[PDB]
Order: C-alpha cells, then sequence, then structure tokens
C-alpha cells in the first residue's frame, strides 16, 4: 500500500528513543542485559504498514549482538509488542530495550 | 524536484521505473536463491533530469538497506548508474538483499 | 607473509587511498542523498588466506553506524552482497554510500 518509511534513527549515548508519532508517544532506553548501562549506536527506524506502526531494530550497538532489521515493538497496538524476541522490558515504571553483549 | 510515493514490493517483487520516457524493469530477489523478496520499499526520485531509485528499507529479516540509491538513469551523456545490488542475468535485472547472518 | 596494510582516513574531498599492490582503487565516500564527499570514514584493507578484503571500521560522523564492515572483495574485484547496496559505480568510479542518522531523544 502506502508506507511512510520514516528516517533511520540512532541513539546517543543516553541511550533514549523517543517515538513521537501519530498520536502515540512513548520512551524507550537501550541497555546491556548484564549491565543495564545505556547503549549508543542502536538502529531504529519506523514504517506506517498500512494501519499498523512498527518499530524495528536495523541494527545492534557495537560490540553487541546483532540484531538485524527485527520488529521490536508494535506502536499501533499499544503494548502489544511484536514478541518473535521479548527484548523490551519494564522496570520501574520505564521501558528499555536490551542488546546483549557479544563474546 | 517532482513528488513520488514509495511502494512495496510483493510476493513478485516486480519493480518498474516508469518516469517520463525512459523506463526500466527490477525483481527483489535474495542474493543466495534468487527468491523473489517480499517487504522492501521503494521510492522514485527525480533531480537534474537523473531518476533515481531508492531503497527506503529492506524485507524484515535481511541486511538493513535505509534511502541508497540503487538505481539511476541518466537522461543526458551519463550511462544509467547502479548499485552493486544491481545483477543482469537471462536478460533481467535482479535487486539482491542479503538475508540475515542468523 | 601476512601483509599487514595501514588504514586511511578519507579526507574532505571523500576518496580513499587504496593502493594495494598493483591493485589499485579508487573508491569515494558521499553522502546516498545529497552525494556530497564525507570525511572521517575509516576504512582499512586486510588479507586472510589469500583474500584481499576492504574492510569499514568507522563510518562518517552523523550517519549510520558501522564496526568492521566489509565492503570490497579487492582479489575477485566484486563487492560483497551484504555492502552490495551502498557501492555504486558511477562514471567509471566507485562510491560508497552512506545515509545520514538522526538523533534518537
Amino acid at each position: 500500500g502506502e508506507p511512510k518509511v520514516y528516517a533511520p534513527v540512532t541513539t546517543g549515548a543516553d541511550g533514549k528513543l523517543s517515538l513521537s508519532v501519530g498520536g502515540y508517544k512513548k520512551t524507550f532506553t537501550k541497555v546491556d542485559a548484564a549491565t543495564k548501562a545505556p547503549l549508543a549506536g542502536a538502529v531504529f527506524q519506523v514504517v506506517e504498514k498500512d494501519g499498523d506502526i512498527t518499530l524495528y531494530e536495523l541494527s545492534s550497538p557495537a560490540g553487541y549482538v546483532p540484531v538485524t532489521n527485527k520488529p521490536i515493538y508494535n506502536i499501533s497496538t499499544g503494548e502489544a509488542f511484536d514478541s518473535a524476541a521479548a527484548s523490551v522490558v519494564k522496570e520501574d515504571g520505564q521501558y528499555y530495550i536490551t542488546n546483549t553483549a557479544a563474546l
């Protein structure tokens, strides 16, 4: 159909990811699974495929397990993330995207 | 610089660069199996008489291709420039997308 | 012996100073959209078991990050399929394109 592909989005040293698309607003925080420290260098993008709004992780941060173009979170369906890989976690009322450190 | 809308590849993966009078056809396939891919998004942009085909996004599970010029039609003396993802075989044009490492 | 090649950093012209033996080749690191030369992109060519490959150790500032990304196979004269979407041949020269990356916060 008519999919609006947003520009590529990379996370800074704070690891934050503010997604204000449409009538939905949410902030993530890319962190390491073991250390919970913020991560920088994760590429994200949003496409408006039909009516569903999905968040992809085009690239994982450097030194971490590669996450290549995988759907991570469905923005249109609320908290119903795609759940193909449950890397999204809630803690202390905050949302975090998880990347596993490579060996 | 004109206005063109994004298009999504289907089960056939057929792409037609029918702009003005210069027309080219492509088939989005896999880089290993040459199987027709679905999910890629492409858009057309014309700038100074150069019609360029960009890949806005690659299908899920494949290597990310983000706003990369794949094929460019030159209406002047320059020849048509293409990215390395364009392969010619059996008199056809193939747009390849590499699958994920895992 | 394994020949170790020194890495190059692209300047304001965006050109790559690749000069392996007689296989000397010219690449130009440019923006994927504005087609303007980019600086700061760190490349290096290495060899392992008779396979000359061109790696990108770092992408230019403000663009999609890249760490140890294979780009071009110098031995075969063929770009890797995973990076084939970024290798473009225009007027006899080869160009390496990069897409600008926006902030997340």
